[PDB]
């Protein structure tokens, strides 16, 4: 405290605390005849003293201390967001009052003279007070007083306070309590209950005990954002320093806990030298949980007697303080938003506790608190089955800590009530389609998280969903099988879409760092051994194959002989976020466009800035293992040349994102995404346009973007590009990867070049091969450059310069000013020698493929190699064709002439919903030339064709195997 007036315009945002460390402690202080105020140095909050202020029933004592009150938008432009000058104090009280406290603002007052609040007394224990100035009291500028009122009804009593702070505080997060009416509450939970109850019999009662065993198992014997620590010397070195003494009639002395989120009360960046210094002896209770959780953990498994008490003495005594604190049921504490940060190793400390606490008489405490701070979770910890129930954080931060929190329950029948809801609200969560963009599984097996499909918050859920439905298996608390199902086809799909990384296309917000599939393995043991049938022998083989055991460890993992997954081989189409994956031997290509549904990019204020071209039609090649290994290198890349990609060569300012903080950039129409054929062959179809008025956004940039792949090669076609500047910089990128020792050959035309730098430009009949294997040959195309070259970059999160050199290889739009055109072909086990003969099959009238249509309208591509015809329908056509005549929507088919059958498969891949809206299915009508017979697509001969009725829904293919009829 300071002899400035609260709100001093030297620094509206420095706090004045009355901790009492200072010089001449109670200047500001004076008390009516009938209180008595000294400092006790027992219990205290900041520094090490706290005022007792004993009392009979209606007396006073005042603060004098000038208040320049500031409006709420003063405080907010003071601070950069919406703000309120707040008052807070703790109280301790050692015995319960049957009344209020009466906290009254004024000029000059005594106890006999504006504006005040009531703080009820009925409790023990240390609680906080917090109240927004402006906005919570029943002020003018010449306020000097802060009088401090004991409640008029009853005889006498006593009071200890600490910390009286004035200050700027985020103005969402003062919330009512027991003790403090305020304008803001978050309503208690009230928790759902499934009928008919599961009733309390000994083997309801063991299954719980299992569970909640199950549950230490997992937790005793690695955790992302756990920092855990098994040396004891250690967690009782930690603990020694809290300095917790119990007090001789109850409560404790320790030092004071607080929540990261809780400290922005005191703006601490503003703190005047005094008070911060105190400020910086408190703990945070992150940090204080974790050691409980660790404590927790080291007492299940510690074999010694004697260190195993003291471990349990450790951990009741940091409850006892927790408590103590104020961290109870009815005690706000002001705030504790984001509570899940500061507690979620609280929550599980209390399964390996549940037998302490019930001898220590703390559980019932323990578990009122925990409920209590997890009303902020009231959407998903009411139970009920909503719209919102399939956040994929939820599954991540919280699902472990909800069960962890019904399990401590004290009622037996209540706990089993509780925990069967629960494996509803689990397997409704885990089955339902969500509508529009929200959390949640989808049909395809795309997994959404800020209305896309996102592995980076996919990963984590699919490894703690799988963990819980293993935590249940084989009771009567099971996950129903329907969520079961839908969770293994998310993480099969996850398997197909990884290698063992996703690609850069589906990396988010974070290009360079995707997430890998290595992080969720356990996931796949705990979801084949919980199957109905266990062990699921397909989730065994990818647990096996992505955690490197062999067949020979197996037997002992699974109780049966399983060979580790091979690699999976063939087409798969993803709609949910407009890709699909191509797989041979131990190469994926992500294939990926954009639309209406389907964000481009997420780029954040400091995340993805020069995203803008992640979805742009790429078609990144990557072989099992590290992607960085395979030169996919941050440091020097050009973010216009993502591999497949047609783009705009812009500077990196240009490229960056038009927004400061969040672009999550939308595509112009439903229509753009991938469809398979017999599991193996697949077409992209990506109409790439830009919206009519985008900052740095080309307004006339324009491209049709075709692949058709198919076993060891894809064809890629592209028609109709355009620019606003006749294509200038418009380029579409065949590969770009670093140079190094490991990747330092380029083939072209027979000829290895490892010179850097180095350039040359190719043409139609010309072929490269990159570092990893990929040949590229040049079937339509006026100008290829080719670089080997140094390039500077910047990285993605905070536009810092980066270097390095890189192998690349673009066609030039330039030289075609009006719907410049390319075509190339990929294949993925080349040689030179295989190359030198792709190229004279090339020469030989083209013996590869045959594009029938390149137009605005419909891509036809005949791949001779497959003998496959894959057909993207931009627009609805009647064309010519030997099998497709017509089809009335944008869709994408293909076809299979095998001996005696045709295959036609269809979709679209727009998924026919929006943000808001559930998807819901587009009835797409193929025709077909010639009479056929045969799958739920119907057919129909009508004349001397037959038209093909396909159900599109969710951008999943159908096919259809058709016999011809004489
Ligand atoms: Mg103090």
């Amino acid at each position: 405290a300071t002899s400035n007036p609260a709100f001093d315009p030297k620094n509206l945002m420095q706090s004045e605390i009355y901790h009492f460390a200072q010089n001449n402690p109670l200047a500001d202080f004076s008390s009516d005849k009938n209180s008595i105020l000294t400092l006790s140095d027992k219990r205290s909050i900041m520094g090490n003293q706290s005022l007792l202020w004993k009392w009979k029933g209606g007396s006073s004592f005042t603060l004098h201390k000038k208040l320049i009150v500031p409006t709420d938008k003063e405080a907010s432009k003071a601070w950069g967001r919406s703000s309120t000058p707040v008052f807070s104090f703790w109280l301790y009280n050692e015995k319960p009052i049957d009344g209020y406290l009466t906290i009254d603002f004024g000029e000059k007052l005594i106890s006999t003279s504006q504006a005040g609040f009531k703080v009820k007394l009925d409790f023990t224990g240390w609680r906080a007070v917090g109240v927004s100035l402006n906005n919570d009291l029943e002020l003018g500028a010449k306020v000097d007083s802060i009088r401090f009122k004991a409640p008029s009804n009853v005889s006498q009593g006593e009071i200890y306070i600490d910390r009286i702070m004035f200050s700027v505080d985020d103005a969402r997060y003062q919330w009512s309590d027991y003790q403090v009416k305020t304008r803001l509450s978050e309503p208690e939970i009230q928790f759902h209950n499934v009928k008919p109850q599961l009733p309390v019999t000994p083997e309801n009662l063991a299954a719980i005990d299992l569970i909640r065993q199950r549950l230490i198992n997992e937790f005793v014997g690695k955790e992302t954002n756990l920092a855990l620590e098994e040396n004891i010397s250690k967690l009782k070195s930690d603990f020694d320093a809290l300095n917790i003494h119990t007090l001789a009639n109850g409560g404790t002395q320790g030092r004071h806990l607080i929540t990261d989120k809780q400290i922005i009360i005191y703006q601490p960046e503003n703190l005047n030298s005094q008070d911060k210094q105190l400020f910086d002896n408190y703990v945070i209770l992150g940090n204080y949980t974790t050691l409980m959780f660790n404590i927790s953990r080291a007492y299940v498994l510690e074999k010694d007697p004697t260190q195993k008490a003291q471990l349990k003495q450790m951990y009741l005594l940091m409850t006892k303080h927790l408590l103590d604190q104020g961290f109870v049921k009815g005690s706000a504490l002001v705030t504790t938003h984001h509570w899940g940060y500061s507690s979620r190793w609280w929550y599980i400390s209390t399964l390996l506790m549940s037998d302490a606490l019930k001898e220590a008489n703390l559980q019932t405490q323990v578990y009122d608190s925990l409920l209590w701070y997890s009303r902020e979770f009231k959407s998903s910890f009411d139970m009920k089955v909503s719209a919102d129930s399939s956040d994929l954080d939820y599954f991540n931060t919280l699902s472990r800590q909800h069960l962890a929190l019904l399990l401590l329950e004290p009622d037996d029948q209540k706990r089993i009530n509780l925990v069967n809801t629960f494996s509803h609200y689990i397997t409704g969560a885990l089955t339902q389609v969500p509508p529009g963009g929200k959390d949640g599984l989808r049909p395809d097996g795309t997994a959404w998280r800020h209305e896309g499909n996102y592995p980076g918050y996919s990963f984590p859920a699919f490894k703690n969903a799988s963990q819980l439905i293993y935590l249940l298996r084989d009771t009567p608390f099971s996950v129903g099988e329907s969520g079961w199902n839908n969770l293994k086809k998310a993480m099969v799909s996850a398997w197909i879409y990884s290698n063992p990384e996703v690609g850069l296309p589906l990396a988010g917000r974070h290009p360079f760092n995707s997430p890998s599939l290595k992080s969720v393995a356990q996931g796949y043991y705990w979801l084949a051994m919980s199957a109905k049938s266990s062990p699921d022998k397909t989730l065994a083989s990818i647990y096996l194959a992505i955690s490197d055991k062999t067949q020979n460890e197996s037997t002992a993992i699974f109780g049966e002989t399983i060979t580790p997954a091979s690699l999976p081989q063939g087409f798969y189409a993803f709609n949910g976020g407009a890709f699909g994956i191509h797989r041979w031997q131990d190469k994926m290509v992500t294939l990926k466009a954009y639309n209406t549904n389907v964000w481009s990019s997420e780029i954040y204020n400091k995340d993805n800035r020069y995203g803008r071209y992640q979805s742009h039609g790429v078609a990144q090649i990557v072989s099992n293992g590290s992607q960085l290994s395979q030169g996919y290198q941050q440091e020097g890349w050009d973010w216009n040349r993502m591999q497949g990609a047609t783009t705009i060569h812009l500077p990196l300012k240009d490229l960056d994102s038009p927004k400061p903080h969040t672009l999550m950039q939308r595509g112009e129409r439903g229509f753009s995404g991938t469809s398979s054929l017999e599991g193996q062959y697949g077409m992209m179809a990506f109409d790439l346009i830009y919206p009519a008025n985008l900052e740095r956004f080309d307004p006339n940039f324009t491209a049709k973007k075709s692949v058709l792949a198919a076993d060891n090669h894809l064809i890629f076609i592209g028609s109709n590009i355009n620019s606003s500047d006749k294509n200038k910089n418009v380029e579409t990128t065949l590969f770009q990867h670093a140079i190094t020792p490991t990747l330092n050959t380029l083939w072209i035309n027979g000829q290895k070049i490892e010179n850097m730098p180095y350039q040359t430009t190719l043409q139609q009949g010309d072929w490269l091969i990159d570092s990893n294997g990929n040949g590229y040959l040049i079937t339509q195309a006026e100008k290829v450059n080719v670089s080997r070259q140094h390039q500077v970059s910047a990285e993605n999160k905070n536009r810092q310069p980066t270097e390095g050199n890189f192998s690349s290889a673009w066609i030039d739009h330039s030289t075609r000013p009006k719907d410049a055109s390319y075509e190339y072909m990929v294949f993925l086990d080349a040689t030179p020698e295989k190359m030198g003969e792709m190229a004279q099959k090339f020469r030989e009238n083209n013996g590869l493929y045959q594009v029938l249509r390149k137009d605005k309208d419909v891509h036809i591509i005949l791949d001779k190699l497959s003998n496959v015809t894959g057909y993207a329908f931009y627009q609805p056509a009647s064309i010519e064709d030997k099998w497709i005549k017509k089809v009335n929507k944008p869709a994408i088919v293909m076809t299979h002439r095998q001996k005696d059958t045709l295959i036609v498969s269809a979709v679209t891949p727009d998924l026919n919903m929006t943000r808001q809206k559930a998807a819901t299915p587009v009835t797409i009508n193929v025709t077909i030339n010639g009479k056929w017979q045969s799958s739920e697509v119907k057919y129909q001969v009508s004349g001397d064709n037959t038209e093909l009725t396909f159900t599109s829904y969710f951008g999943i293919p159908q096919e259809i195997k058709l016999s011809p009829l004489p």
